[PDB]
RNA sequence: GCCAAUGAGGCCGAGGC
């Protein structure tokens, strides 16, 4: 296929897991926004801990927008293989191209995303 | 079943039938 080189930096095959896995929990956790209006909206409203979006978007520039308002606002980003697998980690039979984890006070998903963030730098090297 | 976060359908925010 040939990964986009626009679709930086791209979460390597574990830390997509991880990432799909957290994106399923926030779900629960009433801590998450689906789509890359929503997800825009959480970055200009300063709610977002991080941003993941789908390295198979159809057009990329769909959501090139995304990671500039992520270096202007400082919120770490990720790009993921599938808008399918991102898809049903957001419980939707249908694909996303990107969504956002709010940030909520109390959340016990914390140190978990935590974890993700961190592991986003490293990928920075 | 079908449509649907590449936006439901009444900015909000995952439902419509």
């Amino acid at each position: 296929a040939d990964v986009n080189p626009k679709a930086y930096p791209l979460a390597d095959a574990h830390l997509t897991k991880k990432l799909l896995d957290l994106v399923q929990q926030s779900c629960n956790y009433k801590q998450l926004r689906k789509g890359a209006n929503e997800a825009t909206k959480t970055l200009n409203r300063g709610i977002s801990e991080f941003i993941v979006m789908a390295a198979d978007a159809e057009p990329l520039e769909i959501i090139l927008h995304l990671p500039l308002l992520c270096e202007d606002k400082n919120v770490p980003y990720v790009f993921v293989r599938s808008k399918q697998a991102l898809g049903r980690a957001c419980g939707v039979s249908r694909p996303v191209i990107a969504c956002s984890v709010t940030i909520k006070e109390g959340s016990q998903l914390k140190q978990q995303i935590q974890s993700i963030q961190q592991s986003i730098e490293r990928l920075l090297v």
